[PDB]
Order: structure tokens, then sequence, then C-alpha cells
């Protein structure tokens, strides 16, 4: 396999199937990656990630430098090796989770210097040597993930820095000629909800050039309808024949949509989190497990998902294990979850590649919101 | 398979090798049983414990008693079809938890009413009738548990009152078809620390008669010392043709000194609690994982143990796990522990087999000790 290739085999509208190959392996798209933020995917082997369809996952270079540190990972010999995971990482380059998590930060042109939720520092250049030593296969650029609401001009002033930062991290990868033959790079288009910004981002990023783009600086409060009404504009304005990245996203409504808008690659906590919450995905809508009426209902978690959790124990077993706050239950929670996110994908895929997609889009929504 | 038939396939000294088979499926001795007490082992798939080489879990009449419930396990299909564990289940009859756990207790000839840790009620009868709802396949007697240290008269006062227990256990167990058709019942020896008490509670239970003799009454704070110089006296008093089960324990030198004691089945919390807590057995003895010496050891847990964790991953990596307080390393420490108590009891089988147990349990202590 190539250090990248993205083909697309088949479209409707916006929407596009194909495939990214890369030397750890093939990623399906539209893809759903489960995250992984401190090397793990929460209550999961990764050959149960892996069984459940993910062909990548996400890693998060801000928790990773904490704990337990880039420098022990690459001794230990990279991330894969380190958690068992031999297929495609993505990492996130910290410019979101520091202003998120930590305590006290401190930004300027330079980076951001913070404290830990010990001090620290993260710069393009630093956070792209962070991907590196964890062995990323697709290392993001390093940005800065403007807050909602934003005026205009506070908007332009940040997504202009995050131009800048963009063209650093470009530069960093390619200096590092181990991580340029081995690895991909992506560019985060910023902007807030402003067409005008965002079609300057998008414009700067083309100009540098990436092997994939991002749509950064949304889930970050906006709400479906505004985050549609700007994915209507921005999608469009990135390389059509390179992947859309919508970081962050998201329910499975919102995944829809987006696709329909053309984004090929989402990634989210809201399965793992939400399942170990008690919260179950299904074709139906989502359903609280921990709510007594599921006491004593032997049916599975959803009657049509295959993953191996529906196979074999009820609702009643898990509602259970859930009150009684059992590993287990987050354990078959989760394993759930993202299973039922995987298939989700596969049909989202196979309805494109059918050209039945906006069929299957229709029929999702009546029945999940039914 | 019958219902119940202890087969001695080998003897040295006092140990012996063999099977009890069950229509469920076949045990082979000596044993040790992972400890499910809410249903779950905790933090592992039912699969996973069977994968490291469990015939049979055990199950607390107390604690199902209280959540779910017996009666709706029962609606449910009954334990093994609950929780997806299709071999035997043995389960404690509640005598010793709720004397252990609840908060207030009022204890008569006819059973204890309790607190939950809402009040509730054990007795002989009560406590046959839910392992009944439960559907377990081995069923203990309702006994009392003596405190330890006990004087010689509150000793006696207290067996006598056991013994008088095992009778009504005996008479509600043969009272119900489907149960003494299909399960089997074993008696609990008491008696404390005097072998005039445990002779007498031997005599006793073997009147009466069981499919399998318990020693209860010990791991309660005598230490090993002392267990060990009971267990001298009291075990060549049970039948010899029968299992000798010693309840609640325990280290791996307790376990392979009670097998040359005469013991054939074992249960203890030791493996599943403590790997959470972050200590792996290993044949040079336990570690703990979350000392610093293991954050960059690359070695698995076990140098020479089979189990998929110590396949798979790193002493680092379950460090980092462990001091994360992540998910995945409580169920990789729980699967290599419970699957090094299974690999012992493979190798104290087969050196029994081979008229090499001494050998063993010298070498064995040799290198665990040094
Ligand atoms: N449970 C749960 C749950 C918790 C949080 C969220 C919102 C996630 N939103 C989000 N992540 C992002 C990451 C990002 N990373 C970077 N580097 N840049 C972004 O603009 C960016 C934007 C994001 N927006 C969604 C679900
Ligand atoms: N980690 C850990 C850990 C926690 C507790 C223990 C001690 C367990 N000892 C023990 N369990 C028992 C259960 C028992 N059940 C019944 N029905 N009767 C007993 O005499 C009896 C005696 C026991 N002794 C051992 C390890
Ligand atoms: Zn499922
Ligand atoms: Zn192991």
């Amino acid at each position: 396999r190539p250090r990248f290739s993205f083909s697309i085999a088949a479209r409707e509208g916006k929407a596009r199937t194909g495939t990214i190959e890369m030397k750890r392996g093939v990623i399906r798209t539209p893809a759903f990656m489960p995250v992984g933020t401190a090397a793990t995917v929460k209550a999961l082997k990764p050959e149960t990630v892996r069984a459940t369809g993910a062909d990548i996952i996400l890693g998060n270079t801000y928790h990773l430098m904490l704990r337990p540190g880039a420098e022990r990972i690459a001794k230990l010999g990279g991330l894969h090796s380190f958690m068992g995971w031999d297929r495609p990482i993505l990492t996130d380059s910290g410019g979101y989770q520091v202003m998120s998590l930590s305590s006290l930060t401190k930004q300027s042109e330079e980076g951001v210097t913070f404290k830990s939720h010990s001090r620290h520092m993260l710069s393009p250049e630093r956070s792209i040597e962070i991907q590196h030593l964890l062995g990323s296969d697709i290392v993001m650029a390093f940005d800065e993930c403007t807050p909602y609401p934003a005026t205009p001009s506070r908007a332009a002033s940040s997504m202009e820095r995050s131009m800048r930062w963009a063209k650093r991290s470009r530069d960093a990868f390619d200096s590092r000629k181990e991580q340029a033959e081995n690895a991909a790079l992506f560019g985060i288009q910023q902007g807030s909800v402003f067409e005008n910004l965002r079609q300057q981002s998008a414009d700067a990023l083309a100009e540098i050039g990436f092997d994939g783009y991002a749509v950064g600086g949304l889930a970050v409060g906006e709400g479906q309808d505004e985050m549609f009404r700007v994915l209507d504009f921005s999608v469009p304005m990135l390389p059509d024949d390179k992947p859309h990245y919508l970081m962050g996203v998201g329910k499975p409504d919102d995944i829809v949509g987006a696709v329909e808008r053309g984004i090929d690659m989402f990634d989210c906590v809201l399965p793992t989190r939400s399942g170990r919450n008690g919260q179950a995905f299904t074709w139906d809508g989502p359903i609280n497990i921990r709510n007594a009426r599921f006491s004593e209902d032997l049916k599975p978690l959803d009657s049509e998902c295959h993953c191996a959790v529906c196979q074999k124990w009820s609702r009643a077993y898990i509602h259970h294990l859930i009150r009684a706050g059992e590993i287990l239950g987050a354990m078959l929670m989760t394993e759930h979850n993202i299973a039922f996110y995987q298939q989700l994908m596969q049909k989202i895929r196979d309805s494109i590649s059918e050209g039945r997609f906006s069929q299957f889009a229709q029929d999702f929504r009546a029945r999940y919101f039914a």
C-alpha cells in the first residue's frame, strides 16, 4: 500500500463513498473513528474495536503528552505497539483539548503554554513532533478552535493565526523524513460560522496543500441547524479529491446529515462515553438502559443489531450491570454502541454505492425520531 | 452426564486429582472457582472466564437476593441464561455474607433477619429456595461462619446450630423434586479451630449425607499456620469419596498447602479484586504493576504465563492503564490473574497425576518466595 491514496468509488449529490489506502491499512469512507484518548478505546480490547468494524481510531496529542508521555511511548516502540492496535491511527493536534481541559493557559503567536489538569508547551513544531513520537498515521495540523459564539473580528484574527500555524505544521512535518514518507498530514479549516472567513481559510489550506482537510471549529455549542448551515457552504470550498473530516461529530443524525453535505470522516466520544453512562443507540432512537422499564426486558439492546452483545445478552442483564456499577456493563454497552455506529457507516456506504442514500437518510430519520 | 459423580483418578499422600461430572459440565479437581458475586466475574465476559480454563464459577445468595432479586432472575430464565455462563455454578448460601456485609442483623434459631447494605430474611429454607430460583448446580447448606477467635463454648453452640441448619437444608433441598434431581448439595463443617468440634461436625454432616463437604469457618483471620493446623486434622474427618471444598481460600501458597492436606475445591475474590487494584500474580511472587519500576518494562506480566494478556501487552502498558484508572487495565489484570490461578490448578492436577506433586510444591514455594 502507498503512504496515502484516497479514491472515490461512488457519489450521490454531495455524498461520496470510497477508500483511503495507507501503509497500515485501508479505511472505508465515510468512516467513523472510535476515540482512544489515553491509548485505549475505553472498556474495549483493540481486537473488539476491530471486530465492530472500525478501520481507524483516534488518539490525542494533549492527553498522551501528559500521560504516559510522548517520549516514553516512542521509547517503548510507538503507540501502535504500546496499545496493541496495528491499523491506522489519527491523532488530534492538541489545539482543541488544551483550551478545553487545561486549568491555566497562556496563548501567543508561538503556541500555548498550560498547566496539566505541571507546566507544558504546545506549538505547531512540538505538536507535529509529539505526533511523530507517537507514530501517528494521520497527523493533524496544530490549530486554534475558535470559541462559539465569536464576533467576525475575533473569528478572523483566530482563523488567520490558525492558517499561519498550518504552514508551520506543514513545514515541521516535511522536515522529518520518516514522518513525511510514512504518515499523512491534514489541515484544519477555521472561520467560525462566517462564509467569507471559511473561504479564506479553505484557500489558505489549499495553497499550502494537505492530504486531507478537516472542518474545525464546529460541534462547539452551535446546534445542528447552524452546524448544517455552515457545512452547506464550507465543505464545497475544500478540494473535492481529498477526504473531508468533521471533527468531534457526533450523534447518528448529525453524521447522516454531514455525509449528505460531503463529509467523509468523523470522530466522537459520544458512543463510548454515553455507553458507560447507560445510553444505548438503537434504530428506533437512543434508550437509557438504567430505566426501570428494562429490568425484565429479555430483548437485546437493538432488535436488528448484529453485534456480539445483541447476540447474547438481554436488556434486563445489561440494566442490572449498569445499575450495579459493574465493569462488564461498561464493556457491553460500549461494544454495542461502537458496533451500532459502524453499522450506520456501513449502511451509509452501501446506500451511496447503490444510489439510494437520499432514501436511506429519509427512512433513517423517520424511524429514529418516531 | 449424571446429576453428580465424583471420581478420583490419582492420589499422592492426602492430595487427589479427578473429576466431578454434572449435567452442565465436567469439573477438573483440584478446582479453582472464579467469583461472580453479582452475576458477573468482575471485568470479564463469561467466554473469557472459560478461555482461562475455569470449569465452574461461584455466585452469592446474599448479593443476588438483594440485586437484581432471586424471583426476578428466575422469571428471566435463571442465572445461567441471565449472565451467559452455561457451565456449572456453585452458590454460597448467604450464611457468611450476611454477617460480613449487613448493617444490622437479628440472629435466631429460625435464621437471620437483616438490613440491606430494606429488611430481608434468610433461613435454611429460604436460602435453599433462593438457590433453586437462581438455578444453581451446587447448592451450599445454610450455615453460620463462627467468628474468629471463638471460645470453645461459643464455637460449640454455633457449630451445633449449623448442624441443625444443615439437616433443615437437606430436607428443603430434597422436598423440591426438580432441584433434587438436577443439582447437588454440599454440607459445611464448622467448629472453629477445635479438633473435637470439627469431629462432631463432620460426624453430623456424614450422618445426614451430602454430595460434597466444605470446610467452613476458616480464612477468617487465623493466618496460614493456624489454618493449615486445622486442615491437618479436619479434612481426614470428611468422607474420602466426596469432594472437599475450602471456602474463601486463597493465595497461591494457601491453595498448594491446602491441596497437600486433601482439599479439592477453592474460591476466592483475591485474583479478581487484587487484579483491579494492580496486583499481578507471577511464578516469582506477586508484583504491584502501579510501581514506577514498571513504567518502561516491556516484558509481559509473567515470563511463562500462556494467557492472552501476556501474549500481547507489556507491563509498561498495563502500568499506564492502572495508573490512569482505565477500565481496560482492570480487564487485563483480571484476565491474567484468573488465568494464572487456572495454570496453577493445572500444574497441581498434572503433578498429582504424575506422582510428583510434593516436588512441585517444594519447587513452587522456593521460586515464589525467593
Ligand atoms: N459525550 C460527548 C461529547 C463530548 C463533546 C463533543 C463535542 C466535540 N466537538 C469538537 N471536538 C473538536 C476537536 C477539534 N480539534 C481540533 N484540533 N480543532 C478543532 O477545531 C476541533 C473542533 C472540535 N469540536 C461531542 C460529544
Ligand atoms: N481480596 C480478598 C479477600 C477477601 C476475603 C477473603 C476471606 C474469605 N474467607 C471466607 N469466605 C468464606 C465463606 C464461607 N461461606 C459459608 N457459607 N460458610 C463459611 O464458613 C465460609 C467461610 C469463609 N471464609 C480472602 C481474600
Ligand atoms: Zn448490538
Ligand atoms: Zn498472563
